[PDB]
């Protein structure tokens, strides 16, 4: 009846207004009210109008620090939400450019009775906010996928006698001509309701209704549309039974890998579940050790009630150093800043020997670590954002920190030591750091820096197209030359095949650019995270994702790929592997006896049946030809 639909509208409005107004800080409420006033839904946010601050001496009172706590801001790439964590009641998940795979909910977390609203911006690209005209990417949009369930269960589902308004998605830029909403089960399990805000997606069974999502500003949709993807209620069929499978009912990620001098292989990343130990809260960091024959020796999980990940790991040959960021307190003499870099040392028996956290209110991210042949440790990251490199000794004493960059945004996506006391860093900049940027609207270029043993700058170099270029990872070869891998939307190493393409750049120790190779399909091709490794014979290995037919026929959605190059940039092989669902590689580690490990993440069943949402996997390849071996061979 009319009065049932009117009651639903009222109860949805009142519930969202209550949750949003109680959870979002006043400064964020004020910004969102002003946008909505330009474009009535300002009435969901009842907080007082508050001056928005950028120049407080207290980083915490500044809009960027407040915004960071309630946001996942992804990249110009086609991203999975690799920073998802159940640490806030309300979160803004912002895909930016690229065909993003957006999740905010962890179906393996204990969320009983908790309020959860995830606000999704599929695109909302930088150029929509930037008033300068004629940007290359002005008015561009991508096919985003909003994940509101999987094969296991619907997300935001309270399964109770209420309308289920305590947990819901809110998607603000859904375009039914382009985007996809992913749901548990099949279309007969849902009802769409026209509401003031746009469209309500209700789960419906005999027992009752539960609000799963609200689609802002869109009406008169159908559950028969191509823009709804239904996952059913059974785990996908297992492929690649040769892989090592790592998964809980929660979101589980491998982000990095390494090897020790005995051939033991290590993996690590973040989990929303109890993977290496009992979950401490939200996402935790984890790592695991395998012997040279594929046998798991131990797993460790550490963290806070906040969010942390292992983003990088490296070995001095016996110990394993791990790095990342935390929103909590990992070191018990540290005053946490809520967004801090950490470094820790594990022994080969899985004892956390020490941990160091940079407790400052300054926002800090750190994705990269390396160890030199003297056993000193280098981390890199960013804190406008500026890059840094930090050097530590094996007892975790800081030897120096180098900070550098431009007046605009610089990020770090690489650190690598040579044999000779020098360290390289690399990353992305909107500015003119080592060259004048050809982008007319602050599109990223790639940069490289060489620091000496004292942390002084030997040189800076910059390369790019006028479009976005994005570096993900760097590594040195045995001669001390520096290699970088990334994606480009332009013609960097050659004519762009379409959309994102892969590049591999080499510089010598003196800063001369030797070559840039580019390869790809007409579709999206990119390395990702820990995307380059170089073995003792100076063979280069690259890894990432593609939604094209890059190494082979595409299995479905994005797949993983791996490639081998020689030190002159000749392609020796390129292999593609995956499931019918979303997959990406995240890391590659060469070992010896011609063995290579590629590891990553998946929404499908890779190695064994999917345990829930994201699972992880590790694949052993033959380095001669890319052929997949049994992990246990
Ligand atoms: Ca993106
Ligand atoms: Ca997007
Ligand atoms: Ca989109
Ligand atoms: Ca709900
Ligand atoms: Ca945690
Ligand atoms: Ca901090
Ligand atoms: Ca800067
Ligand atoms: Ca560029
Ligand atoms: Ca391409
Ligand atoms: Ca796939
Ligand atoms: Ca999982
Ligand atoms: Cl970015
Ligand atoms: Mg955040
Ligand atoms: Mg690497």
């Amino acid at each position: 009846t009319t009065k049932s639909l009117l009651s639903a509208d009222e109860k949805i409005t009142e519930s969202l207004r209550s949750t949003l107004s109680d959870v979002l800080p006043d400064q964020l409420q004020t910004y969102i009210r002003t946008v909505l006033q330009f474009s009535e839904g300002a009435n969901l946010l009842t907080g007082p109008n508050t001056e928005i601050e950028f120049f407080s001496q207290d980083p915490n009172k500044n809009f960027p620090n407040i915004f960071a706590k309630y946001s996942n801001v992804l990249t110009v790439s086609s991203d999975p939400n690799f920073i998802t964590s159940e640490d806030e009641e309300v979160k803004i998940i912002w895909g930016r450019h690229g065909s993003d795979s957006l999740i905010g909910f962890d179906p393996g977390a204990d969320l009983v009775g908790k309020r959860r609203i995830d606000i999704f911006l599929g695109d909302f690209i930088d150029e929509q906010f930037n008033p300068i005209p004629g940007a290359l990417n002005a008015g561009k949009s991508w096919s985003d996928r909003f994940i509101l369930g999987d094969w296991q269960k619907p997300y935001y589902f309270e399964d109770d006698e209420t309308l289920g308004l305590n947990q819901s998605a809110m998607i603000l830029d859904f375009n039914p001509n382009e985007d996809v909403i992913q749901l548990h089960g099949d279309r007969q399990d849902y009802e769409l309701v026209n509401i003031s805000l746009g469209t309500a997606i209700f789960w419906r069974e005999k027992k009752g209704y539960d609000l799963i999502g609200v689609l802002g500003g869109v009406s008169d949709l159908s559950l028969k549309g191509d823009y709804f993807e239904f996952k059913g209620n059974t785990a996908p069929k297992t492929v690649l039974k040769t892989a090592e499978h790592i998964g809980t009912a929660a979101n589980d990620y491998i982000f990095s890998s390494t090897v020790d001098a005995k051939g033991n292989f290590y993996v690590g990343g973040g989990t929303g579940g109890s993977l290496g130990g009992r979950n401490i809260g939200a996402r935790d960091a984890w790592l695991a050790k395998y012997d040279s024959n594929g046998n798991q020796r131990w797993s460790r999980q550490f963290g806070s009630t906040g969010t942390e990940s292992l983003w990088g790991m490296a070995s001095d040959g016996s110990n394993i150093y791990v790095a990342g960021n935390t929103t909590g307190q990992l070191e018990n003499n540290t005053v946490k800043g809520g967004n801090d870099a950490y470094l820790a040392k594990y022994d080969s028996d899985g004892n956390q020997v020490w941990i160091k956290q940079n407790g400052t209110y300054t926002l800090e991210e750190s994705y990269k670590i390396t160890v030199d042949s003297s056993g000193n440790i280098y981390t890199a990251g960013h804190t406008s954002t500026d890059g840094y490199v930090a050097k530590f000794d094996s007892n975790g004493n800081q030897l120096w920190v180098a900070q550098f960059g431009t007046i605009t945004l610089d990020d770090n996506w690489g650190v690598a030591a040579d044999n000779n006391g020098n360290v390289f860093a690399g990353g992305n900049t909107k500015g003119s750091f080592g060259a004048k940027n050809t982008g007319t609207a602050g599109e990223y270029d790639a940069w490289l820096v060489k620091l000496n043993k004292d942390g002084q700058t030997d040189w800076v170099r910059q390369f790019g197209t006028p479009n976005y270029d994005f570096m993900w990872d760097i590594e040195t070869d045995s001669l001390g030359d520096i290699y970088a891998t990334g994606w480009t939307l332009g013609d960097l190493g050659g004519k762009n095949a379409g959309s994102y393409d892969v590049w591999l750049a080499k510089y010598n120790t003196n800063g001369n650019q030797l070559w840039i190779k580019q390869f790809g399909t007409s579709e999206d091709d990119a390395p990702f995270l820990d995307g380059i490794d170089i073995d003792a014979n100076d063979n280069i290995f690259l890894t990432g994702n593609t939604n094209g037919n890059l190494g082979g026929a595409n299995a479905g959605s994005y797949d993983a790929w791996a490639a081998k190059f020689d030190k002159d940039g000749n392609q020796l092989w390129l292999k593609q592997f995956g499931t019918p669902d979303y997959d990406t590689a995240t890391t590659v580690t060469a070992v010896n006896f011609g063995k290579l490990y590629v590891s990553g993440i998946t929404e499908g069943s890779l190695g064994t049946t999917n345990a829930g949402s994201y699972d992880s996997w590790a694949l052993k390849l033959d380095a001669d030809n890319g052929e997949i071996q049994d992990f246990n061979s």
